[PDB]
C-alpha cells in the first residue's frame, strides 16, 4: 500500500479517532475512486486486460482494508461503542469489518477473480440457431412473442447458457465468502447482510408483511392465469396449477406489465401503455434522460452535472464492445463525477427504469459532504425506492398527458379499474419474488442448501411464492438462480422488497406534503416544491442517524407499513376478489405438481 495511504498513530480516545477518520476519509477516497474507474472501464468494455485491471484494484482496496481494520481496532476496540458522537461510532463500525479482506492473498486473489469471471459468464452469454443476447435480443422476444414454443425456446436457451457454467465458480465463491465474513463474527455472509438494517426482528417483521400483501397477489394470479386460459387454452394452462414461467412477459415472471393488453378489463379507454406514442414520436435515450431530470428539477432538487452528460453510457454500444448491460448508478467519491451505465430502449417500462437510477444519483449528489463511510441509503431499501417513488407520478394517466404522451384523460371508475391493475402487474405480482430471492440465498450461506440442492430448493420457492412452474423438466445440472443477475454479480436481493414496501409510505407522505386532497394513486407531486424539500431532508442524511428515526421523521411511523399499499390498491383489490368469485376460481395452485408438456415439434 502506498505510504501516503497508510495509517499512522492516534490515542486510544474519541479525539483520536475524530482525527483517525478525517485522515481515513481522506485516504479512502482515493481508494474508492482507483477502484470504481476499474470497474467503470471493465463494465463499459468487457476485456481480459480490463478484468486484470480491476483485480489489482480489488486488491489494493483489501489492503487498504486491512491496514486500516487493524489500525482501529489496535486503538479502539474496547471504546468506539461508548463514543459520544454517533456518525463517528457508525463511522468507525464501518471501518473495522473487514471482508475479503480478512482472506490471506492467494484467497483474496481467488475471490476477486471468481467475481470477475461470473460477471463475465452471466453479461456474455448468448442463446444461438444467429447468435441473441438477452438485452435486448430475448428481452424483446419474452415480452411481444406470444408463440408458446418461440417463448420456450428463449427461456430453456437463456436458463441452460447463463446458469450452467456458473454453478462451480458460485459454490466457490460462496465457501470463501463466508471465510471471510465468519472472522468479523458472523455465523454466515446472510447474516452479514441481514445487519444493515439493524433490526432484532427483521425475519418475522418480513413475514408479517407478506402475510398482509399475499391476498391481493393470489387474486392477481387466478386472474391472470384465467385471461392465459384463453388464449393458450386448457393444454398449456391448468386453472388449478402454476402457471408455466415463459408466460408472463418477462424472463423471470418478476413483472407481468408486457401481458396488460391481454388483462385489460376496458379496452374502450386511454391505451395506458405509451411505448407505441413513444416511438411513433421518435423518442430517444437522451429525450427519456432529460424528462426524468426535469421531473426533480420541477422539485428543486439538482440537475445532472456536466460530467454526468459526458461520462455516462445510455446506449448499448455499437461498436462491436461486450458490456454489463443491467442498469447501474456510479459515485465516483470525488465528488465530481457520477455517471449512468443503461442499454436504454424506447419503452415505457424503461422510462420507469431511467427514473430508478437517476433517484440513485441525485441521492449521491445530496449526500456529497458527508464522511464517505455515511455516504449510502439509510438503509439498502431506501437508495432502491427513491426513482420508484417519482416514477409513480409519471405514469398517472394526467401527468402523462401534461408530457404528450395520451391525448385523452378520463376521470371514471373503470379507467381507475384499468390504472391499478396495469400498476399491479409491475408492483404486487413483483413481492413474492422480491421476497423468495434472498430466502433462497440466505439458506445457501448457512449450509441449509448445500450444491446438491442449489436446484431443487430454488425451484420450490419459485412455486411456493409465485405459482410457477418450469415450462420444461429441470435437474441438479441446471442452475437456474446463477440465470438472474443479482446471484453472479452479488447484488443483495431483500432490499427490493423493502423497497416495494416503503415506496408507498412516501408516495402517501410526499402527496399529503404537497396539498393533494384525491385518491392516493391519482396523485401527482411534479413542481411541488414542498414535498421536493421533505425528499431531500431524507437523501441529505444519508446513512448518519438510524433508518427507523428518518422513516418517522418523513411518515409519521418508525416501521415499515403495508397499510399505504393497501390503500393505494384498495378499488382494484376489491374487484379482482368480486370478479374470481363470479368466474368460480380456484385461488393458489393446489395441483402443485403439474407441468405443461412439450409442444409437439420441440424444438
Ligand atoms: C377525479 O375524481 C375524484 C372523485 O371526485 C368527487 O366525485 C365526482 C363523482 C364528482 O362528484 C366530483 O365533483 C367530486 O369531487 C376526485 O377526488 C375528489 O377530490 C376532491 C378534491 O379535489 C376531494 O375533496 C376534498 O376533501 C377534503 C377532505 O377529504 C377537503 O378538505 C377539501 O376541501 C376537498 O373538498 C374528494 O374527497 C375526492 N374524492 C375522493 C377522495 O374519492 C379526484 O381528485 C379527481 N382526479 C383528478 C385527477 O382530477
Ligand atoms: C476497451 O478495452 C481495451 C483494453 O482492454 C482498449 O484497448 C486499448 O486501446 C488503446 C487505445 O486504442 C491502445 O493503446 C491499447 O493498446 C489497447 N489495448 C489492447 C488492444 O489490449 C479499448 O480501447 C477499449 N475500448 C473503448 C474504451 O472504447
Ligand atoms: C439433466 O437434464 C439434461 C438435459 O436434458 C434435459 O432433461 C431431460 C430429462 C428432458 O426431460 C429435457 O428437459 C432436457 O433434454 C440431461 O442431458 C442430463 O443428463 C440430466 N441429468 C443430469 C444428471 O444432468
Ligand atoms: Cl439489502
Ligand atoms: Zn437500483
Amino acid at each position: 500500500l502506498d505510504p501516503g495511504l497508510q495509517p499512522g498513530q492516534f490515542s486510544a480516545d474519541e479525539a483520536g479517532a475524530q482525527l483517525f477518520a478525517q485522515s481515513y476519509q481522506s485516504s479512502a477516497e482515493q481508494v474508492l475512486f482507483q477502484s470504481v474507474a476499474a470497474s467503470w472501464a471493465h463494465d463499459t468494455n468487457i476485456t481480459a486486460e480490463n478484468a486484470r485491471r480491476q483485480e489489482e484494484a480489488a486488491l489494493l482496496s483489501q489492503e487498504f482494508a486491512e491496514a486500516w481494520g487493524q489500525k482501529a481496532k489496535e486503538l479502539y476496540e474496547p471504546i468506539w461503542q461508548q463514543f459520544t458522537d454517533p456518525q463517528l461510532r457508525r463511522i468507525i463500525g464501518a471501518v473495522r469489518t473487514l471482508g475479503s479482506a480478512n482472506l490471506p492473498l492467494a484467497k483474496r486473489q481467488q475471490y476477486n477473480a471468481l467475481l470477475s469471471q461470473m460477471s463475465r459468464i452471466y453479461s456474455t452469454a448468448k442463446v444461438c440457431l444467429t447468435c441473441w443476447s438477452l438485452d435486448p435480443d430475448l428481452t424483446n422476444i419474452l415480452a411481444s412473442s406470444r408463440s408458446y414454443a418461440m417463448l420456450l425456446f428463449a427461456w430453456e436457451g437463456w436458463h441452460n447458457a447463463a446458469g450452467i457454467p456458473l454453478k462451480p465458480l458460485y459454490e466457490d465463491f460462496t465457501a470463501l465468502s463466508n471465510e471471510a465474513y465468519k472472522q468479523d463474527g458472523f455465523t454466515d455472509t446472510g447474516a452479514y447482510w441481514r445487519s444493515w438494517y439493524n433490526s432484532p426482528t427483521f425475519e418475522d417483521d418480513l413475514e408479517h408483511l407478506y402475510q398482509q400483501l399475499e391476498p391481493l397477489y393470489l387474486n392477481l394470479h387466478a386472474f391472470v392465469r384465467r385471461a392465459l386460459h384463453r388464449r393458450y387454452g386448457d393444454r398449456y394452462i391448468n386453472l388449478r396449477g402454476p402457471i408455466p414461467a415463459h408466460l408472463l412477459g418477462d424472463m423471470w415472471a418478476q413483472s407481468w406489465e408486457n401481458i396488460y393488453d391481454m388483462v385489460v378489463p376496458f379496452p374502450d379507454k386511454p391505451n395506458l401503455d405509451v411505448t407505441s406514442t413513444m416511438l411513433q414520436q421518435g423518442w430517444q435515450a437522451t429525450h427519456m434522460f432529460r424528462v426524468a431530470e426535469e421531473f426533480f428539477t420541477s422539485l428543486e432538487l439538482s440537475p445532472m452535472p456536466p460530467e454526468f452528460w459526458e461520462g455516462s453510457m445510455l446506449e448499448k454500444p455499437a461498436d462491436g464492445r461486450e458490456v454489463v448491460c443491467h442498469a447501474s448508478a456510479w459515485d465516483f467519491y470525488n465528488r465530481k463525477d457520477f455517471r449512468i451505465k443503461q442499454c436504454t430502449r424506447v419503452t415505457m417500462d424503461q422510462l420507469s427504469t431511467v427514473h430508478h437510477e437517476m433517484g440513485h444519483i441525485q441521492y449521491y449528489l445530496q449526500y456529497k459532504d458527508l464522511p464517505v463511510s455515511l455516504r449510502r441509503g439509510a438503509n439498502p431499501g431506501f437508495h432502491e425506492a427513491i426513482g420508484d417513488v417519482l416514477a409513480l407520478s409519471v405514469s398517472t394517466p394526467e401527468h402523462l398527458h401534461k408530457i404528450g404522451l395520451l391525448d385523452r384523460v378520463t376521470n371514471d371508475t373503470e379507467s381507475d379499474i384499468n390504472y391499478l391493475l396495469k400498476m399491479a402487474l409491475e408492483k404486487i405480482a413483483f413481492l413474492p419474488f422480491g421476497y423468495l430471492v434472498d430466502q433462497w440465498r440466505w439458506g445457501v450461506f448457512s449450509g441449509r442448501t448445500p450444491p446438491s440442492r442449489y436446484n431443487f430448493d430454488w425451484w420450490y420457492l419459485r412455486t411456493k411464492y409465485q405459482g410457477i412452474c418450469p415450462p420444461v423438466t429441470r435437474n441438479e445440472t441446471h442452475f437456474d438462480a446463477g440465470a438472474k443477475f443479482h446471484v453472479p454479480n452479488v447484488t443483495p436481493y431483500i432490499r427490493y422488497f423493502v423497497s416495494f414496501v416503503l415506496q408507498f409510505q412516501f408516495h402517501e407522505a410526499l402527496c399529503k406534503e404537497a396539498g393533494y386532497e384525491g385518491p392516493l394513486h391519482q396523485c401527482d407531486i411534479y413542481r411541488s416544491t414542498k414535498a421536493g424539500a421533505k425528499l431531500r431532508k431524507v437523501l441529505r442524511a444519508g446513512s448518519s442517524r438510524p433508518w427507523q428515526e428518518v422513516l418517522k421523521d418523513m411518515v409519521g411511523l418508525d416501521a415499515l407499513d403495508a397499510q399505504p399499499l393497501l390503500k393505494y390498491f384498495q378499488l382494484v383489490t376489491q374487484w379482482l376478489q368480486e370478479q374470481n368469485q363470479q368466474n368460480g376460481e380456484v385461488l393458489g395452485w393446489p395441483e402443485y405438481q403439474w407441468h405443461p408438456p412439450l409442444p409437439d415439434n420441440y424444438p
